[PDB]
């Protein structure tokens, strides 16, 4: 439980972008068409993949987020929120900096 958190946590650290997804979402699909728009390839960890796993993160998820939804976006290592979170953050111009500063790969 603990070394999951900190799977977790090593996860959004180790990667610029990061989309805890579900394949059959159709928010994180759109969220990962975004991404790909702005020529980023994020590490995407799909939970409906992972099978008892899935959900045990998802745990981890909502402690370290307040988050119970899919996409679960975090760049830079910080918590983003969701499709619509990060699509406010791309309106309100505040994105594009952030990707940069996370170093986000393409
Ligand atoms: S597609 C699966 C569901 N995702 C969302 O409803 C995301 C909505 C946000 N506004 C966003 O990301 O844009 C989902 O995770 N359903 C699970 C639930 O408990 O409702």
């Amino acid at each position: 439980g603990s070394r999951l958190e900190d799977a977790v946590k090593k996860t959004v650290a180790e990667n610029p972008v990061v989309v805890y997804s579900k394949t059959w979402c159709s928010y994180s699909s759109e969220v990962k068409s975004l991404f790909k728009r702005l020529n980023v390839d994020p590490l995407v960890v799909e939970l409906d993949e992972l099978g008892a796993q899935g959900p045990q993160i998802q745990k981890v998820l909502e402690r370290l987020t307040g988050q119970h939804t899919v996409p679960n976006v975090f760049i830079g290592g910080k918590h983003i929120g969701g499709c619509t979170d990060t699509v406010k953050l791309y309106r309100k111009g505040e994105l594009e900096p952030l990707l940069s500063e996370a170093n986000a790969k393409k």
